[PDB]
């Protein structure tokens, strides 16, 4: 008491507190409502959250992400033997567990995905420390719905080694619905679809709800289809226009690659609330700035397929849950993905203009909901 809830997220995590009847959305120390799930380590120190994600580029082999997408799983895993081959760390076979290995000060360090997330979740918890000004203990931390027993547990075990008493590992879907209250009793059950585009994965999830009783219907999406995948669509179309401009290719510099990563990750948040955005980087590559500007509708082109894609997997989710979208009562965006214009504007049509639950900003959400669930059981 207080209570928090964490949204260890992909790429992102987020905690909020309930007091007073409201949830606060909690800033770190940069003032961000969200941090990167990323931890980092160098020949003197361990970096965390944003710390970590600004420094990614020159130290990629010990910046380590992902641990989402090892934990609680096989080394044997297809998942995992197919997601190592794009990871820049190394991941290595403990007695048939996954240990992402890692050099710091000088010495060769492994740690398992429990224990990279549970320095995430050490970070979440001194966040609302700081705001609270009191010491954290219990919290609700939130999973995806197809994560099984091995997957639930580990994540657990994060929040215990960070210092987290777990009250309950509870869905992020579900958390989405308990945000917008779509949790209370109104005499009837209720279908609630949550399209969930974060940076990383896409989920869709079907909720039917009644006397605060959650079933999960359906389950669709793509593991491998989030903002980084626009976010890499525009690095291409800039790569293209530098080398047209200067006859120079910097596909192979890494850190020419990630500034410009950088500052279209930045242009394309610019994009959901302007119609244009402008790129400057000084010296992106052999001294040469590279200033220019991209607009919306470029943006929405070169991600035309990815976007209109997004629907297959609520069309295939609505079959498996045996419901007409007509059927469905409330749409959930989650995700900060969802933030962009042309995304909601193909699921609205597609729901034939039913109106979209975007009220609270998509990537807290899963928080905003589990910070509720926590008050609730504390
Ligand atoms: N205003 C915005 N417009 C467009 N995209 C945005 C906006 N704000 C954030 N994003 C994108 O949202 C993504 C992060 O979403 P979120 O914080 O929900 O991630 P997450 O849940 O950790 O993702 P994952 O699906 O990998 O778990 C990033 O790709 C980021 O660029
Ligand atoms: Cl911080
Ligand atoms: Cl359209
Ligand atoms: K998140
Ligand atoms: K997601
Ligand atoms: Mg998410």
């Amino acid at each position: 008491g207080p209570a928090v809830g964490i949204d260890l997220g992909g790429t992102y995590s987020c905690v909020g507190v309930f007091q007073h009847g409201k949830v606060e959305i909690i800033a770190n120390d940069q003032g961000n409502r969200t941090t990167p799930s990323y931890v980092a380590f160098t020949d003197t120190e361990r970096l965390i959250g944003d710390a970590a994600k600004n420094q990614v580029a020159m130290n990629p082999t010990n910046t380590v992400f992902d641990a989402k997408r090892l934990i609680g799983r096989r080394f044997d895993d297809a998942v995992v033997q197919s997601d190592m081959k794009h990871w820049p760390f190394m991941v290595v076979n403990d007695a048939g567990r996954p240990k992402v290995q890692v050099e710091y000060k000088g010495e060769t360090k492994s740690f398992y995905p429990e224990e990279v997330s549970s320095m995430v979740l050490t970070k979440m918890k001194e966040i609302a420390e700081a705001y609270l000004g009191k010491t954290v203990t219990n919290a609700v931390v939130t999973v995806p719905a197809y994560f099984n027993d091995s997957q639930r547990q580990a994540t657990k075990d994060a929040g215990t080694i960070a210092g987290l008493n777990v009250l309950r590992i509870i869905n992020e879907p579900t958390a989405a619905a308990i945000a917008y209250g779509l949790d209370k009793k109104v005499g009837a059950e209720r279908n609630v679809l949550i399209f969930d585009l974060g940076g990383g994965t896409f989920d869709v999830s079907i909720l039917t709800i009644e006397d605060g009783i959650f079933e999960v219907k359906s389950t669709a999406g793509d593991t491998h289809l989030g903002g980084e995948d626009f976010d890499n669509r525009m690095v291409n179309h800039f790569i293209a226009e530098f080398k047209r401009k200067h006859k120079k290719d910097i596909s192979e510099n890494k850190r020419a690659v990630r500034r410009l990563r950088t500052a279209c990750e930045r242009a394309k948040r610019t994009l959901s609330s302007s119609t244009q955005a402008s790129i400057e980087i000084d010296s992106l590559y052999e001294g040469i700035d590279f200033y220019t500007s991209i607009t919306r509708a470029r943006f929405e082109e070169l991600n035309a397929d990815l976007f209109r894609g997004t629907l297959d997997p609520v069309e295939k989710a609505l079959r498996d849950a045996k419901l007409d979208k007509s059927q469905i009562h409330d749409i959930v965006l989650v995700g900060g993905s969802t933030r962009i214009p042309k995304i909601q504007k193909l699921l609205q049509d597609f729901f034939n203009g039913k109106e979209l639950n975007k009220s609270i900003n998509p990537d807290e959400a899963v928080a905003y909901g589990a910070a509720v669930q926590a008050a609730i059981l504390s």
